[PDB]
């Protein structure tokens, strides 16, 4: 098994994020998946949607941060190239239970010591 | 858990998964698209992929030409925990990439999914 995440948000709702199966370490896809959380003892029994993303390296971080002001916290994945430079990319999701999951940002290309979060606030 | 990859004769590579962790009577699925550039690395170059709903578990897929330009669409049959068939089936090309072709539900077990997808 490959790279698997669960988190519980806020609102209850759970967020799983896994790399693409049998893909290379250095490049692929992952996909982010939006569950209701209604039973915590079966979190992932309500599926409500997902979106499956390139990936330039490997996933490095997943932040639970809010970037847009509405108080419930965006997921940003945050992806490290193999590359000897170490760029950095990321995507931010909004995820709550009003709308679902939809994408909010994305950007690459970034320095090892650029703003990720201050970046996909712009 | 479901996993099956498929390798059409074009070369291009699609796998598909029933999620991590899911029931096996209800959640989603995935279909995840590659190039299959190098036949030796079918996962190596991802394009695209979708994640669906499932109302029961992925029955099995099929490769079919569903509107005739010779191109094979792929098709997801699934099959309600209860009886009952949906299917979803996508095209599938370098040119375009990976999308939604139709989807039927409410089928009954004996009933013919691939002319239900074809059919207005
Ligand atoms: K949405
Ligand atoms: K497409
Ligand atoms: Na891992
Ligand atoms: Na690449
Ligand atoms: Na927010
Ligand atoms: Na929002
Ligand atoms: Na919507
Ligand atoms: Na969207
Ligand atoms: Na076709």
């Amino acid at each position: 098994d490959g790279f698997f995440k669960q988190l519980t948000l806020p609102s209850g709702q759970v967020v799983t994020v896994s790399e693409g199966r049998g893909e290379p370490a250095s490049t692929g896809s992952y996909d982010v998946r939006l569950y209701s959380g209604a039973n915590p003892q079966f979190p992932l029994d309500q599926f409500i949607d997902g979106k499956v993303l390139p990936r330039d390296g490997s996933i490095k971080e997943l932040k639970l941060l809010d970037l847009n002001g509405d108080k419930q916290p965006e997921l940003i994945v945050v992806v490290e190239s193999a590359g000897s430079g170490s760029y950095l990319s990321a995507d931010a999701f909004t995820l709550n239970p009003q709308e679902g999951l939809d994408s909010f940002n994305h950007v690459e290309g970034l320095a090892p010591n650029e703003d990720v979060i201050q970046a996909l606030k712009t």
